[PDB]
DNA sequence: GTTTCTAGACGACTGGTCTAATTCA
DNA sequence: TGAATTAGACCAGTCGTCTAGAAAC
């Protein structure tokens, strides 16, 4: 409820303004919660950051699992559905960024050990799901053989970099480059 | 000597922003570290934003310049020139270097939604990186050192790859993800 | 166990306020340190202020009870009783003790301008101390242990003297000014 | 000037409300100075406190020096004019304290090592001037022999506690008691 | 002429108080 | 169901920093 409302409002604003660039008041005002309530549920802005990041990964990873077990698609189709979504809902009429790994990693990495680790574990979990799907495709013939752990990492790295350049250009341009390199890397 | 101070401010901003970012450093810490009075900031820059722009502009001028020198080393072919760049990237990331070298990695996501001027500086700067890469790629298609490719796509895909690698490398305080980028780079070339 | 919790809050309030004052301590620290939730506070007191008053009243309750004990102690004459009170004040302010014991010294100046009720409690409390001194001085005029004097005047002067000594002792972290007082006390009483 | 206005205003408010019981905003608003100017001159509230106490003692001892050098009075007359002033300006509409040694000592001694020191040195500065006057009277026949350092210390202690009891009673009653004991201790 | 100083919104966080309803009798 | 206990709402308060611009030696 109130805690969850704060987490949501936080995610919504930090996705755009970052961690250091928002103040508790803006989050608070935008959510209609008093400062004393904020500090009833979180001991600090840092601890709040972590919570929002954990909740973010729980939700993100749930979706990845659902996606990589969708009925009626083979593994390749499942894997590509993920990259396509990344490319699709990132045409740049979208300012409110979806991806906290892209938005917060570099800022937060030297600032909060708890947020650094949460981002770190969260990304590893993302990579983990990719490894499974890559593996599933080696079972159903959808995908060529490869070192699934290496491939998932390299692809994920490639798409992360694309998102940076994408934000830098306000173009989905670099993501198209990513998609294309991905098709090339698989098969 | 006015100019000298100003560069020192710019130099200090780089040392510090590389770690704390743009929103996380204040004018006072920068001025203090550089031996400049607090009251003097606007003697050298119009705003913190324009300071940033200046900070970044100098960063790329020096960077693109080293890239040019690097892509002209006597005794190396195009492939050896290209490989030394990516190699440098892996090396000077002995594993927990939180003292970022790379402002493209450190500042892009933060600054892009915040400052239109810095965003463009970052965008044009990074395009400049890719451009020099394309040139080395082409240089290799000419001297046979590197297989053929769509040069603008390969550099763009490779540069994207190391950027994402760098992020994960900061998240892990390990050079592991970069070692991964290196493997993929070799596979994508030759 | 409701009464015990109340008493425990009172005691914890005393230990901490003796050191941090009234305005410098917060409800949360007192409550947390006592194992009572902050939300339960108003189940035990009407306001921070009345907690303060309660705190002080209980302090004087215990304090004046000692004074009564001491000043009726079997086998000591009146001078001996009176001097044992002053001796303990001197003794228990050796400087391993930076935690004030005495609320009249710690709180009077702070609280007097701030809370009419705490002021009153302190006032009535201090008066009771003076009253017992008076009683002991008189007791000595009865049994020959102490010279004749204006007892209400003397008890007041002595108490004022030691109050000021306690202040300077805190400022110096030494029992020095207290030794001074003790000497002036012997001089005045003889 | 701006610095001095801050120092003066702090004195007027801290004399009444103590140290921990005032906030910068009350001092600042009351004085018409912005937070940014305050922190240009003082790095912290604690250091402001120290600054304040130092200026207080500078002024107080300057005054003691003139009063104890008054034309036409001998040492007894000078010494008693000090004790008298203490009593006089504690007619009881005077709840706005003049005296920081009475007001701040117990509060600040456990809280700020620098403010404790300034209070301590300043109190010593007071006692020194009393010792000198007591000494001057042993020279001009105005005052009986005594251990001057012992007596000034006992007198100052006596008036310190009496000042405490006045605040507690809202009466100059306890100060008269001291004045009387003072006369008995001298003579 | 530039650094001293003005400026006050803003930063994260704590203050004391009080209500609504849980939990316990 | 009534009485005991407290989570949580609430926000003006705390001290201190932020970028920015003006004043002034």
């Amino acid at each position: 409820d109130t805690r969850q409302h704060l987490l949501d409002t936080g995610y919504r604003i930090m996705a755009v303004k970052g961690f250091s660039g928002v103040g508790l008041n803006e989050i608070l005002q935008s959510a209609g919660v008093p400062k004393g309530s904020f500090y009833h549920y979180f001991k600090s802005k840092e601890q709040f950051g972590q919570a929002l990041l954990e909740d973010y990964f729980r939700v993100y990873l749930a979706d990845m699992d659902q996606r990589f077990s969708a009925p009626g698609l083979n593994a390749r189709e499942r894997l590509m559905s993920y990259w396509q979504k990344w490319l699709d809902n990132a045409c740049p009429p979208c300012d409110e960024q979806r991806c906290l790994v892209v938005k917060l990693s570099a800022e937060v990495a030297d600032l909060s050990e708890s947020m650094r680790i949460t981002l770190r574990d969260g990304s590893d979990g993302i990579i983990e799901r990719l490894v499974g799907c890559l593996g599933q495709g080696r079972d159903d013939g959808s995908l060529a053989p490869c070192d699934a752990r290496h491939m998932a990492s390299a692809l994920y790295q490639l798409w992360l970099g694309a998102s940076l350049l994408s934000k830098l250009h306000r173009s989905p341009g670099p993501l198209e480059t990513a998609m294309q390199t991905t098709r090339s890397l698989l098969e």
